[PDB]
């Protein structure tokens, strides 16, 4: 539950964002001005949000945006994901001025956050007026499935997103929960917009097998590079140059829903395309054939994906789950946060499922089987 986005309210978020702009404006980071690049990113917000105080220009406009669920829950969020960013540079003190760093990582991570939420808050704004209830989400498969289970609503819970997900594509375990939901939650937010769910089908349509496509062109593929910059795909690309046709594909954070294949051409040169509104995995194929897409990051080994036309280990999801936020949520249900702790061991869960596994008469801890000593509430952070 978030209080009314009222103006007192979005005026602290923008002191807030301020605050962070000049902790970003210290050069001892050797901060790179490639995207997503903090210092347009939060001036960009702070001129949207005024761009929508604009148009809702008196007190009953005012009063129908406090009480918007979208704007409560952004402006909420845009607060948390600030104060963390100011948290982050007390906290992290020296290890700021790291580029290898766990906090200089977390920021990057703020960053990604930062920029997906100034997309989201122009597209369910454009020209600051809403038009969330009157979003079109581009697959009209994925539409149905949005409007069938969630009707017109801009925004849901991630618990009951992925519940609902579940009934039509089923999602093998908490891990796979895990690594689904630091795709789709882009905001890190905890729940999912229209807009959120609009670029992931996007990205991974068609919807018939969503899940398939999702596991093999990005848990799994060695080609699959994520926001890795296009200065840092050329240079990775840079030691294959004598192996035409060595590919790797990322995501724009400048281009949301789209993805861009890097690739060695015959003469040497690293070169990219944006395939159209088109099935990635159609593109890798018609590729394959072609000659330019063969070797996915150099490797001599192209996995076969003509199988989508018509198995990921625990072990993969705890990997691809490193580049997001997902500390803090329980890892048997993915769905509550973790709110208690087992003593002495330490392993953290929610109670939900602590209580689910004491009445099925399991020995020890869930996770190691060591006794329960005892247990603790407690509060985690994503960066814990
Ligand atoms: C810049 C880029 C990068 C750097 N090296 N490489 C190979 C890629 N990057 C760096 C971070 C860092 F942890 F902050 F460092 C975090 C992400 C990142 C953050 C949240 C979700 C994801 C996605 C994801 N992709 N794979 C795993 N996840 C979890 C891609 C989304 C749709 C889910 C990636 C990222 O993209
Ligand atoms: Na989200
Ligand atoms: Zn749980
Ligand atoms: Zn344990």
């Amino acid at each position: 539950k978030q209080a009314a986005a009222d103006r007192r309210t979005v005026e602290k978020t923008w002191k807030l964002m301020d605050k962070v702009v000049r902790l970003c404006q210290n050069p001892k980071l050797q901060l790179k001005n490639s995207p997503p690049y903090i210092l347009d990113i939060l001036p960009d917000t702070y001129q949207h949000l005024r761009l929508i105080l604009s148009k809702y220009d008196d007190n009953q406009k005012l009063a129908q945006l406090s009480e918007n669920e979208y704007f409560k829950i952004y402006i909420d969020s845009l607060m948390k994901k600030s104060k963390r960013a100011i948290r982050l540079f007390k906290e992290g003190k020296e290890r700021m001025y790291e580029e290898q760093s766990q906090d200089r990582r977390n920021l990057t991570k703020l960053s990604l956050i930062f920029s997906h939420m100034l997309a989201e808050i122009k597209a369910i704004f454009p020209n600051g007026q809403f038009q969330g209830d009157n979003f079109r989400i581009t697959k009209a498969d994925a539409a149905e499935f949005w409007r069938k289970f969630f009707g017109d609503k801009t925004i849901v819970p991630w618990k009951v997103f992925r519940q609902c997900l579940h009934e039509v594509h089923q999602i093998s375990s908490g891990l796979e929960a895990m690594a689904l939901k630091s795709t789709i939650d882009l905001t890190c937010n905890d729940y999912i917009s229209v807009f959120e769910f609009d670029i992931f089908t996007r990205l991974f349509q068609p919807w018939g097998s969503i899940l398939r496509n999702w596991n093999f062109l990005a848990v799994t593929h060695p080609g699959y590079m994520a926001f890795l910059t296009y200065d840092e795909v050329k240079a990775r690309l840079q030691k294959y140059s004598t192996k035409p046709g060595s590919y790797i594909f990322r995501l724009s954070c400048t281009r949301l829903g789209q993805w861009a294949i890097g690739y060695v051409t015959g003469d040497g040169n690293i070169l990219q395309t944006i395939p159209h509104n088109k099935p990635l995995f159609q593109a890798l194929i018609d590729g394959s054939r072609e000659g330019f897409y063969l070797y996915p990051d150099g490797r001599s080994y192209n996995p076969d994906l003509t199988g989508l036309c018509e198995k990921v280990t625990q072990e993969q999801y705890e990997l691809y789950c490193e580049m997001g936020s997902t500390f803090q949520l329980c890892k048997i249900c993915a769905e509550n946060d973790k709110d208690v702790k087992i003593e002495p061991c330490g392993h953290l869960m929610c109670t939900s499922c602590l209580t689910a596994w004491q009445e099925s008469d399991g020995q020890g801890c869930p996770f190691c089987r060591c006794e329960i000593k005892g247990t603790e509430p407690i509060i985690v952070d994503p960066f814990d």
